[PDB]
C-alpha cells in the first residue's frame, strides 16, 4: 500500500510519513499538494525541486527526523547516496541524493544495498539502525556511523554538531557526535586529522571561547595587543577594511558578527548551498564599500590563531593546504618584509 | 481503496476503471499523467479541463462506456447531475456535469442522490442499473431512460442514435433508442412531439432517406422540379448563393455536404460544444464569399421539407416556433408576392 | 459593467473595489496581474488559491474590510457560504468560502439568498447591514451578528477579539464584539456556554491577566507555591520537559512564549489553517529534545486552572468535554495516586 | 468600455470583435480562455505566441476579416507594423507583427501614424479605408495597396492571390490583386520587375497552365522531348534522384506533387514561417533517400523555364540573382561542356 | 560569444556579468534558472519579470553594480531608456526599463544610442563612462549626470542619497551626488530648483536634523510649543488621529516612525513601486482605525515646516504647487478662521 493519498494521510495525522494505512484526498495544481479539511483545501507541500511534484512530496515525506551528518559533511566524504532513507537538504529545498534505496519506487535504484549496481558508488550506512554495521563490512564503497566503537575498526571523531530537522545544534538530549569510517574499493581507509565548521548564523552568533568573548566585547587595539596578534594583521582580514570603494578582507564569520551588529550590510547568497567555504556579495551600508566575490570561512577564533601562528613569513607568496571538515582548503599567503599582508582562501 | 496508482493500474490493464486492485507509478507533470512502463515514461492522460490534473484523470477512468443519450439531448431536457456515474463530453474533452453523485469524493456533492441537497437539482437516472427506476420515483426532480415499456408512466421515443466512447451510432448490436421520462416538482410531465436532429459529420456524410439521395445525385434544377419545390427558395436557403462575397444562406448540414465533395472551403468552430444549432465562420475557397455567423442545422431534410410545406406564405414577416431536440428554436421567415426568400434560424 | 480591467481600476485607486467606474490595461501571466502605470508593469496579485487567477483577483477584491469573526468561529458554527460578501481567510490565502451569494459570477449559485438552492446551506448574515435579520428570519439555516439586542431573540456574547483586514484586535474604536443566533431548519437553537480561545502569536506576546503576568516573571517554583498547583503537575504540561530526547507534554501558548524568550525553537505548521487546536511539529534548537504532533491551545492561564481544578482526581484514564469556541473539545486525563501525571488535549 | 469580458462577447455572437457592447463571464487558466454558457466551461483561444495571455486573445479578436497581402509580401518589402488594423500570421498562429498603432492599449506605440514616433518605421497603409491614401503622401516611409488608380502615382500589379482568413485564394467574388506603393525617407520609388509564387499546398495542388498539366499527366522522356528542354537538366531538378542515400535535387513544388501521389513521403518545416523560399526535412519513404536541407520554391513552371533558358551556359559556375516576390533571390548554376548539371536556390 | 551557459558561469564565479569567457550546464524550468554544482543542482535566478526567464536572467546579470540614480528620479525626468547598460528596479524585481541598446539582442532597438530610431526617445547616459559626455551633445532627448563640472553647462545638484545594489545610502567611500543635465529637442534645459525626498524605511529610521531628533524624543506638547507650531495642526497631518473609525492625517513618514515603536500597525503596499508619492493601506492594530487610500511622503521635517509657513492662510481651499524630485506635487489646504485644518497630497 503505497499511494500519494496514503502519503498524505500520514502528513494530516503523524507530521512525516510513518507507517499507519489510510488515505485522504489530494489536489494537484501548479507545483502545490492540497487536501480537504473540513470542507476547505489546504496546502501541504510546495515543490522547489527538480522532480514532479508527486514524487518530491513523497520524498518529503520519510525524511530522516534524526540527527543527521551536515550536507557539506557527507559531500566532502564524496557520499553518493543514501541506503534506506532519504537526507533531506533543508538548504536548496530538496533532496541531498537523486537516487534511493528501497525508499521511493520512482527515484529507486535497487531494493537493497548489496545489488550489483550500487558497487561503485558510496553509499551512506547509519549504524543506529540495525544490521547497517554488516552491510557496512559487505560493501565496497561506503561510510558508516555508529555513535559507538566498532570491534576491529579504526574511529574518526567528527563534529561535535548535527542538523536536526534543519537545525543545527550540539545536542545533551541526543548525541550528534558520530565516529566515521569509510571504505574505498574495500579497503578501510583512514581519515586525516582535520579542523571543523562551527556552523553558525549571523543574526544569532553565539561565542564559543574566552577568545571569542574578548573578541565581541574589547576594542580593536586592546584585542591585538593582549593575545600578541601584531603583525599577523588582523585588522584586514578579520575586522576588515572599509575606506575605501573595494571592501579589504573579512574573511572570517567571526569578523561579520561584531559589523553586524554595529553597522548592518547587505548579503547575496549566490549559489546557495552548504559549503565548506562560502561566497557572497557584500554591500556595506552606512559607507558604501563592496565585493563581488567575498570567501567567507567559520572557525574557531582560536583554530584560526593556531593556523596563523605556524607558517613561514619569509616567503613574499606561499600555497598553504589546510584540511577542514575533511578536505583540503587552500589559502593564499602574502608576505612583506617579515609581516603578513592578507591571508585568504583560494579561488 | 482509492487511490491515484490504483487508478492508473486500471488503465493500464483493464483500459478504464473496473475495480480492480493494484497499484503503478505515477508521475505529475505539468496538466500530464505519466507511469513507468520497463523504465520508460508513458503518457496516460493530458488535462484539458477546468479541473486539478488528478481529479479529472480519475474521473475519464470512471466515464461511462455504454450507450447514453447525447450531450445536447441532456442538455435541453435540464439536466444538472449524473446519478452514480460519468457523462464525459467528448467534444469539450471535460465532463458534461461538474458535480458527481457518490463517484469521486473530490467532486461528491452527495453520496445517494436522495439526500437533501439534491432534491431541487435535475438528477440523470439510468434505467438499466438496478434500482433506478425505484429512485426516481422517489425522487423530486430528474430523467429517466429506459429500454422497456416501465409500469404506470408514459413513454416517449427519443432519437434513434447514440454516444458510445464518443462515436454517435445508430447500433444494431446494441440498442440505441431510449424512452425519456421526466419529473418536475414531483409531477410527471409529458414531453411535447419533436423532431431530431441526426448528428452527422461532414467528412463521413451518409444520406437517411429517397429524397437525400437524388439531392446529392441530381442537379439543381432537375431537383427542384420533381418533389414540386417551386417558390419555397431552395436555391439559397439549402444550396447557397457564393455570388457575391457575403455568403447567402447554407443553413443545412445537407449542403455542406455536397459543396463540400465538388469544391472544399473552411470552417471554424469558435464555440465548440454539442449545440442543436451551430454556428461557423465559414469561408468558401473558391469564390471567396465568406460569412462570420453562419446558423448550420442537420435534419433529415424529409423533416426541413415538412417544415417549410406548412407555413403561411402570406405574411411578410413571422418568427417561427418548431420544437428539434426537446426544445423551441426560432426560425424567421421573409415572404414576397407569395413565395419564400428566406428561411433561416433566429440567433 | 463588471470586467477585470475595472476591478483592477479600483485597486489602483481605492485600494478595493469601490465600485467606481473607469478601467486600466491589465496583463495575465502565470498566476499573476499585472498593470502599466507610467510605462512599467506593476504586479497587483499573485494567485495562491485553487479558482482561475482572474476569479480569484475579483474575490480578493469585494472583500470585507469591517470587522469580521474570525474563520474558526465561523467553521465550528457550520457556517457554509456568506450572503452577499466575501470573508477572506487571511491565514491560506484564499477564500474562507468557495461558494458565493450575488458577488462574482464565476463563484455565484444565486443573487439573493432566499432562492430555493440556499435553504439547506448555513448561510452567515451580517446585521450591520440593512434588512439581514430580516433575511436571517425567513431563511432556514443561517447565523446571524449584531452590534446590539435584535427583539425577541435571545443573544450570545462572543468573543472580545476579531480580525480586522488579518489583524485579530480587541477594538475601542470598533467593537469587534458581537451577539451570536443560530437557526437549525427554521429552529432557533441555544448556543452553549463556552470558553474562547484569546487568539494570541508566539513572538508578539502579551499577558491579560494578574496570574499570567506572574507565570511569566517569577520562577518555576515561585509560581506553584502561590495559586496553589501542588500535584496538579504544571511543570510538564505547561513549562515542558526537555531531558530526554521525546519533549513532554507543553500544550499551552502561554508556555511557549515563556520558552521562547529564554530559548527560541522550530515550528512546522503543516495543515496551516485556523482551527481552535493546532498540532506543530516541535525541535527544541537549545537541547534537542522534539515531538512531531504537539496538540498546543491557547487559553487564558487562568481558564485551564479553572478547568483543571473541577476533575475528579480518582480515576486513572477519563475522557474529558470542554466546551471551546461552540464545540466540545476532548481532553485526556492521567492520573496516579491522588495526582495527576498528564492532561492534553486528546489527538 | 474595451475589456475581456466585452472581447470574448463579441466573439460568442458575432465571430470576431465588431465592436457590439455586451459582457460574458471569462476565465483565464494556463494560456486558455474560458466562458461559462448553461454552466459549462468552454474553450475560446489558445495563446500559442510571446504575448501574456489575453493580450494575444484581444489581438485575434480584432485580426483583419479582408483579403490582404501575405505575410512574406509584406516581410520582403520593409514594412514593420500596420495602420490601424492588425494582420494575423496564421502560418505561426500569432500576428505578424508586435507593435501596433491605435489599436490595443498594451500593444500600442501611438494613437495615429503621423506621431513623431512612427517616422523612421514603414507603416502599412491599406488605400481601400477612408483616408489613409491621404496619410501615405503625409508619411515617411511606409506601403500603399489600391484596387483601383491614384492620381500621380506609378502602380505596380501584385499577385494574383491574397490570404482571406487564413485560406490563400485568387477570388472572383473579392478582388485579390493590388496595386503596390513605396515611400522611403519621402522619395517615392520604383518598385521593379519581379516574379510572383504561386502559394500552392501539397496535399491539394492544382495546376495553372497547359505545361503544368501535361507535366503531371505525362511521363518523364515525354514531357522532355516536347517543350525542348535537352541539357537543361530537369531530370534532377525537378523530378529528382532516389537512387542513393542523398536526395538528389528536387526543389520544384510541382516536383512534390507529382511524386507525393505516386507514393508519399516525409517533411518537417523545422522553421515554421511563410518565407519566399522554403527548406525541408525530406525523407522518402519508398528508396530511403532523404535530405536535411531541401531549398524549395514554388513557381509557375513557365516562369521556371522562362529563368533558366535565358542564362549563359558557357561558365562553370556563376551565382544568379533573379527578383521574386520584390526581392533578390540568389541562385548556384553548374554546368559541364554545354549542358547544365545543377541549379538550386543558394544558401 | 554570448549565450546562457557563458552568462551562468559569470554568476558562479564572478558574482556578475564580468565578461568573461567559459561555460557551465544549465536547466531550465517554470521561470527558474538551474546549474549542476558537484552533482546537485543549485538555483540562480527566480523570474519575476515580464520577460522570457533567459533573457531577464541575461538583463540580471548585466545589471549596473556602481551607485546609480534611483527609479523614482528617473522617471520624474522622462527617462525613457539606458544607454549600453542596464538599471534595475530592486524594489519591483524587473529592469526599470524594458528596451536596451547594445546590451541583449532580444531586448535591443539599437546597437548605439546615435541610430535614428533612439531620436525621439529619453536617452540617460552615464558621465562617469568614456565618451559619454560627447554623445549627449549629439543626442536630441537625453539626461546627463557627472560627478563634476562639465565645461559649458549649467548643472543641477541632485539629492545626497543613491542606490548602490538596492541599498540608497549617502556613500563616502563613493560620491553617490550627481549634477543633472537634461535636452528636449536639442535645446538643453534649465532643471528648476526643488526639494528631495529622503528615502528612508520604517523599521531603520534615522533622523537627520536637530528638529526630527526633538520629534522623536519629546512629547506631542513640547515639540509644538517651542518650534512655534500653534495653529498649523501638526497634531492631526504628523500625529495622526487614531480616535475614531477612520484615521486622520498622517501623511509624514517621520509620523509613521514615531507610531510604530509605540504601538505597530498593518501597511499594504499596493502598486508596489518608487514614487515620490506613496499610497498605502493602513490598520491600526491597538485601536482599530484605518484607512484605505493613505498618502504618505518622506520630507526632512524641516522642509515639512519650510512649506506650510509661506502660504496664505486667509483663503479656506486653495491647491498649492510644489517642486519634490523634479516634479510638481499638488497639495490641497484648508482654512478655517486663521489656522489650517488639513494639508495633504492631492489625489
Amino acid at each position: 500500500h503505497m499511494s500519494l493519498e496514503n502519503v498524505a494521510f500520514n502528513v494530516v495525522n503523524k507530521g512525516h510519513f510513518d507507517g499507519q494505512q489510510g488515505e485522504v484526498p489530494v489536489s494537484i495544481i501548479n507545483n502545490t499538494v492540497y487536501t480537504k479539511v473540513d470542507g476547505v483545501d489546504v496546502e501541504l507541500f510546495e515543490n522547489k525541486t527538480t522532480l514532479p511534484v508527486n514524487v518530491a512530496f513523497e520524498l518529503w515525506a520519510k525524511r530522516n527526523i534524526k540527527p543527521v551528518p551536515e550536507v557539506k559533511i557527507l559531500n566532502n566524504l564524496g557520499v553518493d547516496i543514501a541506503a534506506n532513507t532519504v537526507i533531506w537538504d533543508y538548504k536548496r529545498d530538496a533532496p541531498a541524493h537523486i537516487s534511493t534505496i528501497g525508499v521511493c519506487s520512482m527515484t529507486d535504484i535497487a531494493k537493497k544495498p548489496t545489488e550489483t549496481i550500487c558497487a561503485p558508488l558510496t553509499v551512506f550506512f547509519d549504524g543506529r539502525v540495525d544490521g547497517q554495521v554488516d552491510l557496512f563490512r559487505n560493501a565496497r564503497n561506503g561510510v558508516l556511523i555508529t555513535e559507538g566503537s566498532v570491534k576491529g575498526l579504526q574511529p574518526s571523531v567528527g563534529p561535535k554538531q548535527a542538523s536536526l530537522n534543519g537545525v543545527t545544534l550540539i545536542g545533551e538530549a541526543v548525541k550528534t557526535q558520530f565516529n566515521y569510517y569509510k571504505k574505498v574499493d574495500g579497503v578501510v581507509q583512514q581519515l586525516p586529522e582535520t579542523y571543523f565548521t562551527q556552523s553558525r548564523n549571523l543574526q544569532e552568533f553565539k561565542p564559543r571561547s574566552q577568545m571569542e568573548i574578548d573578541f565581541l566585547e574589547l576594542a580593536m587595539d586592546e584585542f591585538i595587543e593582549r593575545y600578541k596578534l601584531e603583525g599577523y594583521a588582523f585588522e584586514h582580514i578579520v575586522y576588515g577594511d572599509f575606506s575605501h570603494s573595494q571592501l579589504g578582507g573579512l574573511h572570517l564569520l567571526i569578523g561579520l558578527a561584531k559589523r553586524f551588529k554595529e553597522s548592518p550590510f547587505e548579503l547575496e547568497d549566490f549559489i546557495p548551498m552548504d559549503s565548506t567555504v562560502k561566497n557572497y556579495f557584500i554591500t556595506d551600508a552606512q559607507t558604501g564599500s563592496s565585493k563581488c566575490v567575498c570567501s567567507v570561512i567559520d572557525l574557531l577564533l582560536d583554530d584560526f590563531v593556531e593556523i596563523i601562528k605556524s607558517q613561514d613569513l619569509s616567503v613574499v607568496s606561499k600555497v598553504v593546504k589546510v584540511t577542514i571538515d575533511y578536505t583540503e582548503i587552500s589559502f593564499m599567503l602574502w608576505c612583506k618584509d617579515g609581516h603578513v599582508e592578507t591571508f585568504y582562501p583560494k579561488l
